[PDB]
C-alpha cells in the first residue's frame, strides 16, 4: 500500500561536523532490526532493512569496537516512532551519549548515558523511522533518519 | 494518496491546546509571527493537495515585531529550527529560524533554551506547522514533503 510512497531524509542531530559520513544507498521501506553497542557509550549502531525494490541490505556497524549488543527485531506489526536520546563533549569531540527506541510496541534504552544536550525524533500519524544515516567515529557523532509513511 | 510526514513536537508536552492543519498541504506559501520574549504567535498560509490555499493561525498571543516571509515560486523551506525554555512559568518556542534554498530568515526571538531542528534533506520541504499553543507558542513540529 504506502510501502511505495517516497522516504524523507531529515536530520542529523548531534556534531555540527566531526566523523565519517555513513549512509545508505538504497531507499528504506522497512526497518527489520537495530544492533546497538553500548554500555557507559553508545559505542555503535548497525540496522537491516528492506528497499523500495524489496532487497534487504545490512547497513554498520557505524561507530567503534566497544560495549555490548542489543539485537531490537521489530515485529510483524512494529514500527519505529522516534529517536531520542542525549549528545555531549567527550575527549575532544561531541558525541551521542544516550539513545532511545520508542516503537509503538515497546520502548528501548535508554542505552548509554543520560548527559549533554537532549534531542528527539518524534514521526507522528502516518509516519516512521525505517533507516538512518549520520558520522561515526569511535562513538556516533551524529546521525539523522529516513521516515516513511505507513 | 501518500500522507505528509509529520515530525516532533518540540516544546511543551503538555501546555496549550493542539494546533493543527485540516488538509494535507503541499506547498508553504508564506508564514507570518512575530516576536519578542519568545515567538509570540504564528501563522502559514500553504496550498492543499485538492489545490485549495489555507491560513492557518494565529498559534499564539499578542505582542511582538512583525515578521511576513512570502515564498518565492520555485522557493522551498529547506529547515526550521529554534529553542524553547522557561518564560514566567511556561515553557515556550523562544525562538525560531527558517533556511530556505535561497537564504535564511531569523533567528526571531530569544536564542535561550534547549535547541531543536528539522534539517529536510534531498530536496525536500517544510510545507506545513502543528504544534500547541494558548497565550505563547508551547510547542511546534513541521510537515515534510519528500520530492
Amino acid at each position: 500500500m504506502l510501502e511505495q510512497c517516497p522516504v524523507t531524509k531529515i536530520g542529523p542531530w548531534g556534531s555540527s561536523h566531526e566523523g565519517t559520513v555513513q549512509d545508505i544507498t538504497e531507499s528504506p521501506k522497512r526497518l527489520e532490526s537495530i544492533t546497538l553497542y553500548h554500555g557507559w557509550s553508545v559505542d555503535s549502531i548497525s540496522f537491516t532493512y528492506l528497499d523500495h525494490a524489496g532487497e534487504k541490505h545490512k547497513a554498520g556497524p557505524w561507530g567503534g569496537p566497544g560495549g555490548d549488543p542489543i539485537m531490537i527485531e521489530f515485529g510483524s506489526s512494529e514500527f519505529l516512532k522516534e529517536v531520542s536520546g542525549t549528545f555531549g563533549p567527550y575527549e575532544g569531540s561531541t558525541v551521542i551519549t544516550s539513545i532511545n527506541f520508542i516503537t509503538n510496541k515497546q520502548t528501548y534504552g535508554p542505552f548509554g548515558r543520560q548527559e549533554g544536550t537532549p534531542f528527539s525524533v518524534p514521526a507522528q500519524n502516518n509516519s516512521s523511522i525505517v533507516g538512518f544515516f549520520g558520522r561515526s567515529g569511535k562513538y556516533i557523532n551524529a546521525v539523522g533518519v529516513y521516515v516513511q509513511p505507513i
